[PDB]
C-alpha cells in the first residue's frame, strides 16, 4: 500500500459465542499486546487454546514442556496448551552434528563483524531444516487442534509472533550502539543491515515475524475448510507495526519509530494477509501503536510516539475517565514537573525538521542518523528523568491503555473485517477507550 489504511469507526458486531475456539498462535507474556485480545475472547465465552515454543535443554535441543511447565503455562493462558515446541526461526537449526547459524557467528568480534562473511550455502541448509521443523510442528498442532474444534464452530487464530534475534554476545553490543548510541558511540542501522550478520538476522526476522503467519494459514487449511463447509466462520489476525497516526498540530498524522529493523518482515506479513484475502481467507494484519512490551523495551525512543495518546483521549469526546487518566499520569511525575511540559516537549519533538524528515511512508523503514539519535535518545532520557521513579512511568499507564483499547477493536473487527491490513491509530483507540468508560464518572 502507498499509504496507511485506517480503521476510523469503532466496530460493533460479534459472531463469537460459547463453543467457538480462540487459538493464540504465540506465547502470552505480561505487557504483551495479546493480553487485550485474549481477554476479549475469554469474556465472550470462547474456548481458549494456545501453543508453546517449548524450551531448550542444555544440549540446546528443543523440548516439549514438562508437566509442571505445562500446568503453569496453561494457568497463565487460561486454557489448554498443545505441547509441541513451535519455535520459529532457524538460528539454532542444523543437520545433525553440523554448525548452526549461531555457531557460524561465534567468532565474530567487535572489530571483525562488519567485514565477516558467511557461508550462505550452509545457512540455506540450516534454514531448510528449521523451516521444515516448524511446518512439521504446525502439522502436529493442527492435528491435535482439529479434534478440539467441532463442526459448526467459529475459529479465531490470533498470530503474535515476532523475533529472530540470535543469542550471540557480539550482537547485543552492536545493538546497544545502534539503538542507544550517540556521538562517537552512534552506529547506523545501515552498518548492521549491510553486513552478512545483518543479512542473516533479516532472514530470521522474515521467518519468525512474517512466514509463521503463512504457515499458520496453510497449516490450518483442513480445519478452515471443514468449518467453512459446516456453517462456521474462520478468522486470522496478526499484530503488525507500520507506523502510527498520532496528534501532531491537532491533526492525526502518520509517524514511526526509526529505525524499525523488523520493517521489511512486517511488510511481508502484510503481503501474506493480502494474498490470503484474495483467496477468500479472512486474514487481517492490525497495524498497532508503539507501546512498551518485552519486545519493544530495547527500542529507546519508541515510547515517544505514545505520549500524544493523552491528547487523543481528550479530543475523542473525553470526559471524566480521560481526565482521570491525565491525573494518573501527573501523579508519577516528580514535584515541579508538569504533564503539560512533558507533552509540549513531545510536540516540539514532532515539530522539528529532523523528526519531520522521518515521516516518509514510502521510504519506511528509514536508516537512523546521528542527529536522530541525539534528539530521540536525548528526549527519551529527559522525559524518563521527569519521573518520581524509573519503575513507574507514564508510558506504563499508556501502554496498558493501548492493550485495553486494541483488544475489543481487533476482537470485534475480526467478526466482520474491512480488509487484510488495517491501522489502529490513536484516534480509534481513544474513541474505543472513552466509549468503554462512558459510565465511569468523576
Ligand atoms: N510493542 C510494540 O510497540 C508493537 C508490537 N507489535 C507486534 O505485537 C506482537 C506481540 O509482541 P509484543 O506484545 O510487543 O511483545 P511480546 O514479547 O509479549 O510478544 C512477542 C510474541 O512473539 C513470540 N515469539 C518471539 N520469538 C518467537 C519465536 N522464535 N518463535 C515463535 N514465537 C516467538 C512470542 O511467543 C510472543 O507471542 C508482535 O508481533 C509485535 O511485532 C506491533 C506493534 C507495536
Amino acid at each position: 500500500m502507498k499509504s496507511p489504511i485506517p480503521l476510523r469507526d469503532v466496530p460493533q458486531s460479534n459472531i463469537f459465542r460459547k463453543g467457538d475456539v480462540f487459538v493464540l498462535f504465540g506465547e502470552l507474556f505480561g505487557r504483551g499486546y495479546a493480553n487485550g485480545l485474549i481477554n476479549e475472547a475469554r469474556d465472550a465465552g470462547m474456548t481458549i487454546v494456545g501453543i508453546t515454543v517449548g524450551r531448550r535443554d542444555e544440549n540446546n535441543a528443543l523440548r516439549a514442556l514438562t508437566a509442571e511447565e505445562l500446568a503453569t503455562a496453561e494457568a497463565n493462558l487460561g486454557g489448554r496448551i498443545i505441547n509441541v515446541p513451535l519455535m520459529a526461526g532457524f538460528d539454532l537449526d542444523a543437520p545433525a552434528g553440523e554448525p548452526t547459524p549461531t555457531d557460524l557467528l561465534a567468532d565474530m568480534t567487535l572489530k571483525s563483524w562488519q567485514d565477516d562473511k558467511l557461508d550462505w550455502a550452509h545457512i540455506e541448509k540450516c534454514r531448510a531444516v528449521g523451516v521444515q521443523r516448524f511446518k512439521d510442528g504446525v502439522a502436529k498442532v493442527m492435528a491435535e487442534l482439529d479434534g478440539m474444534i467441532p463442526d459448526g464452530a467459529n475459529a479465531f487464530f490470533a498470530h503474535t509472533m515476532a523475533g529472530g534475534i540470535p543469542k550471540v554476545k557480539v550482537f547485543l553490543a552492536i545493538a546497544n550502539r545502534i539503538y542507544k548510541g550517540r556521538g562517537e558511540r552512534f552506529l547506523s542501522s545501515s552498518a548492521l543491515l549491510n553486513s552478512d550478520l545483518g543479512k542473516l538476522i533479516l532472514m530470521n526476522f522474515d521467518e519468525v515475524t512474517a512466514n509463521t503467519f503463512l504457515h499458520l494459514i496453510e497449516g490450518s487449511a483442513a480445519i478452515r475448510a471443514r468449518l467453512e463447509k459446516s456453517g462456521g466462520q474462520v478468522r486470522y489476525s496478526a499484530y503488525g507495526y507500520h507506523g502510527t497516526e498520532i496528534l501532531i498540530d491537532d491533526k492525526y498524522q502518520w509517524q514511526t519509530y526509526t529505525s524499525y529493523t523488523q520493517g521489511k518482515a512486517k511488510m511481508r506479513l502484510e503481503r501474506i494477509a493480502e494474498d490470503a484475502w484474495k483467496q477468500g481467507i479472512k486474514a487481517t494484519v492490525y497495524n498497532c501503536p508503539e507501546i512498551r512490551t518485552n519486545s519493544s523495551d530495547i527500542f529507546v525512543g519508541v515510547e515517544l510516539s505514545l505520549f500524544p495518546l493523552l491528547k487523543a483521549l481528550k479530543k475523542e469526546n473525553g470526559g471524566a475517565w480521560a481526565e482521570a487518566q491525565w491525573q494518573a499520569c501527573r501523579e508519577v511525575l516528580s514535584e515541579g514537573h508538569t504533564l503539560e511540559s512533558l507533552l509540549q516537549k513531545i510536540d516540539d519533538y514532532n515539530a522539528s525538521d529532523v523528526m519531520k524528515g522521518f515521516r516518509n511512508f514510502e521510504a519506511w523503514p528509514m536508516p537512523n542518523t546521528a542527529e536522530l539519535a541525539d534528539i530521540m535518545i536525548g528526549t527519551s532520557d529527559e522525559i524518563t528523568k521527569m519521573h518520581k521513579s524509573r519503575d513507574a512511568l507514564v508510558t506504563d499507564v499508556l501502554s496498558a491503555l493501548v492493550l485495553e483499547g486494541t483488544g475489543p477493536l481487533m476482537f470485534h473487527e475480526s467478526s466482520n473485517p474491512a480488509g487484510p491490513v488495517l491501522w489502529l491509530s490513536h484516534d480509534v483507540i481513544a474513541k474505543q477507550l472513552n466509549l468503554m468508560h462512558r459510565l465511569e464518572h468523576h
